[PDB]
C-alpha cells in the first residue's frame, strides 16, 4: 500500500507552474524559505517519515484497520481504548467557525519599509528599511459560511499579522475603503440582513435576497459600500488582484508626541483585476476554492503576491477641512485630495503547512496595535476593539488564544495573567500580582518613550456629554456613492447597473425594489433609470427632479476609484488555455510557450480526454485537463495552435470553451486552421479587437496576445456579446 | 527597588526544613534537580526576571495601576484594550474540576526498576535496572471540591503518571485495596450518594450524611470499602504514610504472550501512620492544606515521599483457585495467601513550578497502558476505561488535552489525527489518512513483538449471553469486612467503632442507623453491638443469633490489613512542637536539638508571641509561631525544655496545647521544672508510659522520646484520655 | 418497597425547628410559598414519585444495576448506550466556579417598598409600597472555592436579583461599604495576592498569607477595607446578622431627568453579629458548612432572613 | 459534547422527548430541568427508591437487550467472511 517506485507521489521542493506537480504542506515544498516566525513553529511541526504510527498517549498500534471485538464476527469491547480515542479525536476536530469572514484562504510572507519613517511614528517596525518583519496574511470573503465558495459578489477581507519586535500589529482591512454602516452598536443588525435568513437559512454567499436590500433601503448610510459591492470591485479575479484598506481613521504618533491621522491602503503589484457577474457566478460552481487554489498555486510557483503598503496622511489641524467627517467609516478620502504615500513592500512568499493549525485557528484584531499607533472616535472601530477580544473565548475555547502557534508574538511576553482553559506557559514568578517585592516587581512597567517605551494613549481632548447621538456631521449618504459613481468607466457603470438590476430582480418584495431604485435616485438619474428599467419600474416626476447631491470637495470624479481606467497590467501569473488536437503543429507550440515564459504566463494544455497527446514532431504533451474538466472561467485567455483541427472542429465543448471565453471578454488567439473556429463566435474575415489571427503562430502573434492580456479583459467586445447563446 | 535590601525575600535554593524559609516554585528551590520529563517542560516555562510587563501580544504596558479614561475623574473608555485583555484572562481562569478527586496535591519524581522483569512483562519501562522513569504523582480525596480541606475522613487518591519509552502509563490507585461497588453502572449512584446533598450541597468532604448511609444500608456490596473508611485508614497523617493499590486485577503479559494476573501495591518506606478523628477534624479548621503543605515542605526538605512498587501475582490457571472472583473488585486479596513481590522503588523529589498549570491540568486515566500490561474483565475497571477519556472534552476543553505540557509523552507520538480546539502540533504529513500512498504509509502501524511492538490484547476466551447480570460469584458481602476487622487491633476495632458511632449520629432518619447496624450485625456481632450501644440501638434476639461469615481461604485475619499490629515506624520528617519560656535553659534546647538533627526530625519553636527570647546564657531564640498559631494537631510529639516555667504556667494556650497533644495520643517531653506541667494532665508523681520526664534534656531523655515518636502514638493510653476536658 | 413502613423518612410540608426533621428541597418543603418568579419556574422543575427510570432519550430502563456484557463475567460490550449516557451525564456534571466568590448559598423571597418613591426615582419596583419585587439572593465568601470553609475571615458577598417589571435590577453587594481597590484595571492584583499563592495553591480561605500582606503593605489604599476584615466584621454569626452596602455611588432618576447620588444599605432586621476568631476558625473543622446551614434552616423554621 | 456544549443536548427543546423521562442524572452546562427529587441516586429510600426501574414486557415495559450468544477471543480481526 504504498508509494510507486519511480517516486512520483511527492511534488518537487522547488518552484513549479500551477497544475506541474500535486500540491504540498509549505514546510515540505519550500524548504529553505524561512523568517523568525517560519522558524519559531518548529516546536510544533510534526514529521511522518520513518515513524511509528501510535496513540496520542505514544502507545504503538499494532493494528489500525479493526476494532477489539469478541470473535471476528462479534461485538465491540469497550475496553478498545485505541479505537475510542481515535474516534474521540475525530468527533470533536470542529471548532465554531469565524462570525463574519469564516470563508478565507492565508499565506505567511514578510514586510519591510522603503524609509524610516521616524518622522511620523515611533513604530519599530516603520523605522528601519532593512528591518524585516514576519506576517501572515489571511484574504476572506464576508457572509458566506468556511465551506461557501470564493467566486461570490461580496466584500473581501485583507487581514495582517505583523510579528514586531514591540508587539503583534493586526492591519484588519477589506477590499474597499469604506464600510456600510457608521455605528458598530448597528453591526450584528447589518451582518443579519445580509446572511443567510433565519427562518430557512437561505442563501449562501449572497446578499440578493430580501433582507439585505430591506436594510439598505431603510439605512441609507449603506449606499457608498453597496455601489462598491455592486460593482466589479465585488468579483475579484484574484486576492494578488484587488486594494486592500484600512477602513478607518487611526493615528501615527511619533517620538515628539505629535499625532498624524492616517488611513492605511494595499496596492496590489499585480495590478487591479476583476472576474464579470457571470463568469463569477458560473465559477462558484466549476471551482468554488477557485481563489484559495489560485492563491496556493501562485505561492508554489514563485508568483508571490505583492502589495505596497501606503499612508494617507492629514495633519491633526486638518481635521474638519472636507465636506465629510474623517471619523465617518462610510466616507472616503478621495486620492485627488490627500496622495497616498509609498511606505513598504510586503512578499506572500510559504503557504502554510496545516490549513486548521494555521488559518482556521489564526485571531486578528485591530484593537492589536503597538507604541507608535494609536486609535480615533471613528464609532465603527470603537466597537470592532470590544468585538474581536470577546469573540475567541467561545471560537479558540478561551482566554490563552495567544499561545495558540500562529498567535504566539516573535516579540517577548511576560505578564502576571494566570490560568485559563488549555493553559500551555508555567509560570515560575514567584510572584502573580504586581506590585510585588517577592520577586523585586518583576516583570516590570516601562516608561513611554522614542523607543523599546511602554504603551501610553495620545491624550486627546474629550468634551461632550454623555450621548447615545449620531454625529450631525455623519448626515449625509448620497455624495460618495455618486463620487464613486462618476469615476468608474463607462463599461463599470454597465456592470455596477447589472449588479443592482440581477439583485433586486431576486428581492420577492417589489415595494423593497422601489424603495431602493428611489433611494439610487438620490445618487444620479442615469444609474437610477438604467436600473429601474431593468426592474420594469417608472421614475415619478418628482423622482426624476431630485437635486443630484453636492461634488466632494470640488470633485467631479477621481479616477483612482475605477479598477480600469488607469492602466495597471501586469501578466506574470495570469494563465492561458491551450487547447489541444491529436496532431499539434509542434512550431507553433513552441513559440507559443516560449514567449508565455518569457513574460511568466503559465499554460494548461487540454484536450477531449486525459492521458497524452502525441505532436507533428512526436513530442508527447501530457493533458492537464479536459475542455470540461477545466472551462474557460479558470483562464486569462485561450489560444488554439495549428494541426490536425478536424479532430477538436465539431467538439461541441471545444466550441462552448470559446463561446464562454468570448462572452467572458477574454483574449483568444487562432493560429493557422484553427482560424475555423471564428464562425463559432461570429468574427468577420477582417478580424476584430481582441481575436488574434494569423497563419501560425510567432513573434508578432504572442506579442499581440500579450498585449491584450496587459489589458485583462477586451471591454470593446461587450456590445458584440448579448447575441452569443453561451 | 520594592524588595528588602538584605535579600531576605528570596528563599534559599538549597534542601531547608519546614518553616525556614518561604516555599518557591520547584525549578527556583532546586534548580539542579531533573529527568527527562522536567527537561522537556523547558520549552514552555516562562521567567520573570528583567523582563518588561506586556500584553499577552507582546506590548511593553506603561501604566498597569489605572484604566484609560476621559480626565482622571471621568468614564473608563472602550479603547482601553490593555485592560480589557487583562480582565478578560482573570473573568475566565477556571476550568470545571474533577467530577471526583477535584482535592489534590501532585509532585515530579522517578521510578527504577530493582531487576528486570522481562520474564513476566515485556512492558520497557520494567525491563532494565538502569532504565529511569520520570513519574508525576497526584494524591488526593475524593468528595470534596478542589477548595476543601485536606485531613477529612475519606478513601484517598494515589494516582502515578509514567513517562515510560514505550508510552504514558497512568497508575489510578487509591490508598484501600477494593472499592465501594462492583459495575461500573452505579458509579454515579454511589458517588452521588456520598457527594453534598443535591437540594443544599450540604455536607463537604463528608461521608457522615444520611444519603450515603441510605446507599449503603441498601448495598451491602458496599460495606468492605466502608469498614476501610471508618477505620484510621480514612484518616492518614501524610501522603508520604499510606499504602497505595491498584484496586483491581490487571494483567501482565510476557514476550512469549503468557499472561499473569496481577494486583499492584505501594509501600510507603516511610511507614504506615494515620491521625485520630478528633484531631483529624479540628485539623480540618486549623489547616484544610496541612497535606498538601507536609508534602511540598518534606520535597523542599530533602524528606522525598518514597514508596516500593510490589506485584500480587496469580496465575492464569488460579483464576478459580480463591473463595472470591478475583474480578470482584469488593473483594482484597490477602496477602498472607498471594505475597506481594517487591518491584521497583519510586521517589518524589520536585515541586511544580504552578499548581493550575501542573497539578490542576494533569490527567491520569487507568485506560493508559503499554505493551506488556492488559485489562481483565473486572467490571468496575471495563466501565472507567470509558469514563476517563471522556470526563476531559470538558474539564481541559477538547480532545487535545494530551498536547498540555504536563500530559505530553516524553516517547515519540505520530498519527492521522488532526484539529480539535486547542491544537498546538502542526502536522507537515501530505497524508491525514491510512492506508496511503502519498507519504508511503508513513507513520506506519508495527507487528507486537517482544519490544518496542505495537499493541495486540491478550487473546482472552469470551463465551456467554449479552446480558445485564452481576456474576452470582460477586454476591457475598460480609466476609471480607469480617476478614478485616478481625485483623486490627484493639485499639483500631475501638476507632472503627467510633468512625460509624460519630457518622451515624449524623444521620437525621433513625431507619438508617437502625438499616446499618443490622448490616454490622452480618459482619461481627462485638463490631454491631459496640455501635448500637452508642446509638441508643438495642439488637434484637434475630440480630444476636446472626451467623458470622465464613473465613476467606481458611483466614481467621491477616495482619498485613492493620494500620499498626507490624511496627513500621520512621521517624525522619516528622516534626516536634518545642514550648518556649522566656529563660530557656540552653543546655536542654541543645540536647534536644542535637537529638532531633541526628535521626532528621524537625522542630518549631513557639510561643505566645512573634520575635525572639533570649536563653539563660544570651543566646537568642527566633520563635517560629504561637501556641495558638501553630497547634499541636501539626506536630508529632511536643518537648518542653526547663527555665522560667512560670512565664508560661498559667498561660491558657500552653496548657492547652499539652492537654490536645495528650488527648490525641502523642509523646510528651517534660525536663526540670516543665515537670510542673503534669498536673494540668494530670500525671501521677511516678509518671506514665508516654511521658517522658527527667531533671535535665539528656542522658537518655531523647532516646526515649525518640523510641516513643517511632511507634507514632501511646494506645496505651486511650483509657485515661475520656477523664480530660480538651 | 424501600421506604419505611411509618412514613418517617420524608419532612413534614410545615415549619419545623432546626434539627426537627430531615431539611428538603424548597417546593417539597414549602408548597405553597408562592411569587411570581418561584411559579415562573413551574415549567422546568420536575418530580419523580410514581414516575418510570429512564435515559434522557425517555426510554425505560429495567436493570439500572448493571453494564451489559457478554457473560455475567464477560467484558462491557460498546453497544450499552444507557451506561454511556448515564456515565457520559456523570463525567461532565461540573462547570467552571466563580472566579471570586465561588463559595455561597441562595435563597429566594420577595421585596416591596415602605413609600413611592417617584419624587426621586422612575425605577418601576420602588413606585408603589403594593409593588411585590420576586428576589433570589445569594451570600458568599471571596477568595475560597465553591467547597471552601463558611466561616473563615474574608468579606462576604450579598447580591439581590430583583425581578422587576420593567427589568432584572441586580444590586451586587458585599458586607462592607468600601472595596480594597480603587480601579478595576488593579482587581487581578489584588485578588491573585489574597488567592492561594500559585506555586503551591495554599492557603484556601484565608488571606493569612505573604501575598496578601505584601501587596497591602505596597499599596496604601488597601487599608481601608483591610481594617474592616481584620475585625469582626470578617467574621459574621450568621448571613442573617450582617450589613449589605452597594459599595459604589450610583444615580437614581426620576421623571423628571433629575440626577440624585445614591449609596445602597441593606440593614439586618435580626441584627449585627459576629463569631470570635478562635471559634470561627474551629467552626471551619466542626462544620465548614455553618453558615449554608443556618440560612437554609433558619428559612425552614420560618425565622425568614429580613433586611430593611 | 462539543457541538451542542455538553450532556443536557437533550434538553434543546427540538431533541426533547414527547415521552416523560425521569431519571437520577444531575448538573452539567446549561442544566434546564430542576429536579425536586429529595435523592439523586438509586436504590434509595428517601423517596421510596423513585423513580423506579420497569420489568421488559409487551407494553410499556423495560429496555432489555436480547440476550445474543457471544463467543470467541477477544481480537481486532476482520471476520474472512467480509472479504
Ligand atoms: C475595515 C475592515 C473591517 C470592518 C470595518 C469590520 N470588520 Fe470585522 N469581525 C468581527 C467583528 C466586527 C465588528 C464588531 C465590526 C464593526 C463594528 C466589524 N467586524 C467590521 C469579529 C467578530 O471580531 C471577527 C469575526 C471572527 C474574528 O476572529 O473576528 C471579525 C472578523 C474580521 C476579519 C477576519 C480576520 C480573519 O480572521 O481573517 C476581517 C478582515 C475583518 N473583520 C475586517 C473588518
Ligand atoms: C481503583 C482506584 C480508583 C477506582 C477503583 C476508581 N477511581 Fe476514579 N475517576 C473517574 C471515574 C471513575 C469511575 C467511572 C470508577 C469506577 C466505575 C472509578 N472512578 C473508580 C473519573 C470521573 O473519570 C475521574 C475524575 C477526574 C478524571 O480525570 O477521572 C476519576 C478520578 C480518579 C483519580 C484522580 C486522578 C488525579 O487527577 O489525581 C484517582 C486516583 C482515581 N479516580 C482512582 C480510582
Ligand atoms: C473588575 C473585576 C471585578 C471587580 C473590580 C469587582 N468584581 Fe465582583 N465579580 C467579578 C468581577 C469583579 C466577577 C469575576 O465577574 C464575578 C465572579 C464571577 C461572576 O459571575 O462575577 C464576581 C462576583 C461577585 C459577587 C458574587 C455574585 C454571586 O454571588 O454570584 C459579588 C457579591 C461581587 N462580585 C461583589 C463585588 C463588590 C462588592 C465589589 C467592590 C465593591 C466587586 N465585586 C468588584
Ligand atoms: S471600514
Ligand atoms: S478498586
Ligand atoms: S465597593
Amino acid at each position: 500500500s504504498l508509494a510507486p517506485e519511480d517516486g512520483s507521489h511527492r511534488p518537487a521542493a522547488e518552484p513549479t507552474p500551477p497544475g506541474a506537480q500535486p500540491t504540498a504542506p509549505g514546510s515540505l515544498k519550500a524548504p529553505d524559505t524561512r523568517n523568525e516566525k517560519l522558524n519559531s513553529l518548529e516546536d510544533v511541526r510534526k514529521g511522518s517519515e520513518n515513524y511509528a504510527l501510535t496513540t496520542n498517549q505514544g502507545v504503538r498500534i499494532a493494528d489500525d484497520q479493526n476494532s477489539l471485538r469478541a470473535g471476528s464476527r462479534g461485538p465491540t469491547l469497550l475496553e478498545d481504548f485505541i479505537l475510542r480515542e481515535k474516534i474521540t479525536h475525530f468527533d470533536h476536530e470542529r471548532i465554531p467557525e469565524r462570525i463574519v469572514h469564516a470563508r478565507g484562504s492565508a499565506a505567511h510572507g514578510y514586510f519591510q519599509p522603503y524609509k524610516s519613517l521616524s518622522d511620523i511614528t515611533k513604530a519599530d517596525f516603520l523605522s528601519d528599511p532593512n528591518k524585516i518583519t514576519p506576517v501572515f496574511v489571511r484574504f476572506s470573503t464576508v457572509q458566506g459560511g468556511a465551506g461557501s465558495a470564493d467566486t461570490v459578489r461580496d466584500i473581501r477581507g485583507f487581514a495582517t499579522k505583523f510579528y514586531t519586535e514591540e508587539g503583534i500589529f493586526d492591519l484588519v482591512g477589506n477590499n474597499t475603503p469604506i464600510f456600510f454602516i457608521q455605528d458598530a452598536h448597528k453591526f450584528p443588525d447589518f451582518v443579519h440582513a445580509v446572511k443567510p435568513e433565519p427562518h430557512w437559512a437561505i442563501p449562501q454567499g449572497q446578499s440578493a435576497h430580501d433582507t439585505f436590500w430591506d436594510y439598505v433601503s431603510l439605512q441609507p448610510e449603506t449606499l457608498h459600500n453597496v455601489m462598491w459591492a455592486m460593482s466589479d470591485r465585488g468579483i475579484p479575479r484574484s486576492y494578488r488582484t484587488m486594494e486592500g484598506f484600512g477602513c478607518h481613521t487611526f493615528r501615527l504618533i511619533n517620538a515628539e508626541g505629535k499625532a498624524t491621522f492616517v488611513r492605511f491602503h494595499w496596492k496590489p503589484l499585480a495590478g487591479k483585476a476583476s472576474l464579470v457577474w457571470d463568469e463569477a457566478q458560473k465559477l462558484t460552481g466549476r471551482d468554488p476554492d477557485f481563489h484559495r487554489r489560485e492563491l496556493w498555486e501562485a505561492i508554489e510557483a514563485g508568483d508571490f503576491p505583492e502589495y505596497e503598503l501606503g499612508f494617507q496622511l492629514i495633519p491633526e489641524e486638518d481635521e474638519f477641512k472636507f465636506d465629510f467627517d474623517l471619523l465617518d467609516p462610510t466616507k472616503l478620502i478621495p486620492e485627488e485630495l490627500v496622495p497616498v504615500q509609498r511606505v513598504g513592500k510586503m512578499v506572500l512568499n510559504r503557504n502554510p503547512d496545516n490549513f486548521f493549525a494555521e488559518n482556521e485557528q489564526a485571531a486578528f484584531h485591530p484593537g492589536h496595535i503597538v507604541p507608535g499607533l494609536d486609535f480615533t472616535n471613528d464609532p465603527l472601530l470603537q466597537g470592532r476593539l470590544f468585538s474581536y477580544t470577546d469573540t475567541q473565548i467561545s471560537r479558540l475555547g478561551g482566554p490563552n488564544f495567544h499561545e495558540i502557534p500562529i498567535n504566539r508574538p516573535t516579540a517577548p511576553y511576560h505578564n502576571f495573567q494566570r490560568d485559563g482553559m488549555h493553559r500551555m506557559g508555567i509560570d515560575t514568578n514567584p510572584a502573580n500580582y504586581e506590585p510585588n517585592s517577592i520577586n523585586d516587581n518583576w516583570p516590570r512597567e516601562t516608561p513611554p518613550g522614542p523607543k523599546r517605551g511602554g504603551f501610553e494613549s495620545y491624550q486627546e481632548r474629550v468634551e461632550g456629554n454623555k450621548v447615545r447621538e449620531r454625529s450631525p456631521s455623519f448626515g449625509e449618504y448620497y455624495s460618495h456613492p455618486r463620487l464613486f459613481w462618476l469615476s468608474q468607466t463607462p463599461f463599470e457603470q454597465r456592470h455596477i447597473v447589472d449588479g443592482f438590476s440581477f439583485e433586486l430582480s431576486k428581492v420577492v418584495r417589489p415595494y423593497i425594489r422601489e424603495r431602493v431604485v428611489d433611494q439610487l435616485a438620490h445618487i444620479d438619474l442615469t444609474l437610477a433609470q438604467a436600473v429601474a428599467k431593468n426592474l420594469g419600474i417608472e421614475l415619478t416626476d418628482d423622482q426624476l427632479n431630485i437635486t443630484p447631491p453636492p461634488d466632494v470637495n470640488g470633485l467631479k470624479k477621481d479616477p483612482s476609484l475605477s479598477l480600469y481606467a488607469i492602466p495597471d497590467g501586469d501578466v506574470k501569473g495570469r494563465v492561458v488555455a491551450i487547447l489541444l488536437n491529436d496532431e499539434v503543429r509542434s512550431a507553433d507550440l513552441l513559440a507559443i510557450l516560449k514567449a508565455l515564459k518569457a513574460k511568466g504566463v503559465h499554460a494548461k494544455l487540454l484536450y477531449s480526454r486525459m492521458g497524452e497527446v502525441t505532436a507533428d514532431d512526436g513530442t508527447v504533451l501530457p493533458i492537464a485537463a479536459t475542455f470540461a474538466g477545466a472551462p474557460s472561467l479558470t483562464v486569462d485567455a485561450v489560444i488554439v495552435p495549428a494541426g490536425n483541427i478536424a479532430d477538436i472542429a465539431d467538439n461541441g465543448d471545444a466550441n462552448y470553451y470559446l463561446m464562454e471565453a468570448y462572452k467572458h471578454l477574454k483574449p483568444i488567439a487562432l493560429a493557422g486552421d484553427a482560424r475555423k473556429f471564428k464562425a463559432t463566435i461570429k468574427i468577420a474575415d477582417q478580424g476584430e479587437e481582441g481575436i488574434v489571427e494569423a497563419d501560425s503562430a510567432d513573434g508578432s502573434f504572442m506579442d499581440e496576445l500579450l498585449t491584450l492580456m496587459a489589458a485583462h479583459r477586451v471591454w470593446s467586445r461587450i456590445p458584440k456579446i448579448d447575441k452569443i447563446p453561451a
